[PDB]
């Protein structure tokens, strides 16, 4: 590993190349948005808070799953629950190859008692070294020649944790660039295609009740799971190996007694860890260096 997955673009569509933002802080509603400042963790020792969904990261409700094919037994890869992506919430940063780095997301200073919270996130690096517009796709096939302020493209509705994501079949472009630096026979620059490339991803794996169970996979998630004895929260160390431009998605982990997908793919629990209050479930993801 890690798996490639490799969609095909498609608008209307939940491979369409939608546009997240990077100041969207309340939650999973509207609800009413709240907006802060962009989460731009360059220069590193930031720190921002935000909203999660309850299952945002490993997301039943998504009625999609994939699989990765680069575990032995594959039987142990398969129906991989995929997180939502615009439940999770979005943040990038400029950095340089070999930057050693922490990152941690706790429940915020204000929510510090309150039970519910497992977060986990993906970076991914994108190549072509900054936000890529991409006209024709879900949010940019309306005449804008240039994205949104604070809002970057990424392939699709529905996420995957632990891959490459590759898409294909998107409208042709022929200023689908990189910088010098890039080895363009490694993270090729195609006219219908874009790669977001897998660095690292976790999740906190730390019960409140040590009888429940996580909305996890049994199996194809064992490398990412993250243990410290707390509850809520996760850190991690993280090597850069890239220069450039990468893109942090932070999501939750459902902690519960049981739960069930029926025939229609209704997601259903019972003894879910939820004590979220109003405002929903704040975290607060710090990137450090070291
Ligand atoms: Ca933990
Ligand atoms: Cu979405
Ligand atoms: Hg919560």
């Amino acid at each position: 590993g890690v798996a490639e997955v490799v969609e095909t673009f498609k608008n209307p569509g939940t491979y369409s190349s939608p546009v997240i933002n990077f100041k969207i802080a309340s939650p999973p509603g509207p609800g009413t948005p709240i907006y802060g400042p962009p989460r731009d963790f360059s220069g590193y020792n930031k720190s921002y808070s935000l909203a999660i969904g309850k299952t945002s990261y490993y997301d039943p409700t998504t009625g999609t799953k994939w699989n990765d094919d680069t575990i032995t037994p594959v039987s142990d890869g398969q129906d991989i629950w995929r997180g939502w992506t615009h439940t999770g919430k979005w943040s990038f940063f400029n950095g340089k190859a070999g930057d050693k780095i922490t990152l941690s997301v706790q429940r915020d200073a204000q929510e510090a008692s309150l039970k519910g919270a497992h977060p986990g996130f993906i970076l991914f690096w994108r190549p072509e070294g900054g936000p890529l517009f991409w006209a024709g796709t879900q949010d940019l096939d309306e005449g804008q020649t240039a994205l949104p302020a604070d809002s970057d493209t990424v392939i699709g509705h529905v996420i995957v944790q632990h891959a490459d994501w590759t898409l294909q079949g998107l409208p042709p472009k022929a200023d689908h660039t990189a910088p010098a630096g890039v080895d363009t026979e490694l993270y090729p620059m195609k006219p219908d295609s874009y790669t977001m490339y897998y660095v690292d991803s976790g999740y906190d794996a730390d019960k409140y009740v040590a009888s429940k169970k996580l909305i996890m996979h049994p199996t194809a998630f064992k490398g990412l799971a993250l243990n410290d004895g707390t509850a809520g929260a996760f850190t991690k160390s993280i090597t850069l190996p890239k220069t450039g431009y990468y893109m942090l998605y932070v999501a939750n982990v459902l902690e519960v007694d049981d739960w069930s997908v029926d025939a229609d793919g209704k997601l259903t629990t019972t003894g879910e860890v939820w004590e979220v209050p109003a405002k929903g479930c704040w975290v607060n993801i710090t990137i450090s260096k070291p």
